[PDB]
């Protein structure tokens, strides 16, 4: 299936419901349903990848479109202080979701380490 | 403007070098985090994320591709976490692009 059948899959299909933010023919950017910060959404390929670890070489074009659309919602978002970018890989990443995602998160000051 | 990390490009001080190739260059961060902590920069010098053009895209993506080649030479068969701060916010350190992966443990939610 175009997308795969992740819960982002049907996302990128129109098969469920999700808060929109930005969509072009090679990724999708939507709000998160379980916000670690005042803004936080995640940007995804329309491709699907399992994980990080997996992508291919010819997959770096589409990986850094996801940061550029990841910092454009940002700002057209009013993000102006900063935010942070995160792609979690497996369990010690904590990854949830096997459709590759990169979160953003911003509207606070985010801490150090990362988790 | 320059900064810390082109000083580690330009050799003029030392780093753990991991990889390193035409356009970018990986290596242990000085400050771990983690039991593995490295980063991944652009040899270009953008200074953050905000400021990175379109044409740029390619240059980021090669920087997740030599961060997740790196992450498999170095071990971290069980996961990681790739990280880019950006401004006072996002807690961004040196004002040079830089694709933070680390592991060697559980990485904990939220992500700070
Ligand atoms: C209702 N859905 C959820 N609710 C709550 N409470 N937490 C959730 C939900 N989905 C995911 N998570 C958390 O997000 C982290 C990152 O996952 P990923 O985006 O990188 O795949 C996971 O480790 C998680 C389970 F702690
Ligand atoms: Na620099």
């Amino acid at each position: 299936r175009p997308g795969g059948d992740t819960i982002f899959g049907k996302i990128i299909r129109k098969e469920i419901p999700a808060k929109i933010i930005f969509e072009d023919d090679r990724c999708l950017a939507f709000h998160d349903i379980s916000p670690q910060a005042p803004t936080h959404f995640l940007v995804i390929p329309k491709k699907h990848i399992s994980q990080i670890s997996v992508a291919e070489d010819d997959d770096e074009s589409l990986l850094g479109h996801l940061m550029i659309v990841g910092k454009k919602c940002a700002a057209d978002l009013g993000l102006n202080k900063g935010y942070r970018m995160v792609v979690n890989e497996g369990s010690d990443g904590g990854q949830s979701v096997y459709h590759v995602h990169l979160h953003v998160l911003g509207g606070r000051q985010m801490h150090w380490p990362p988790g």
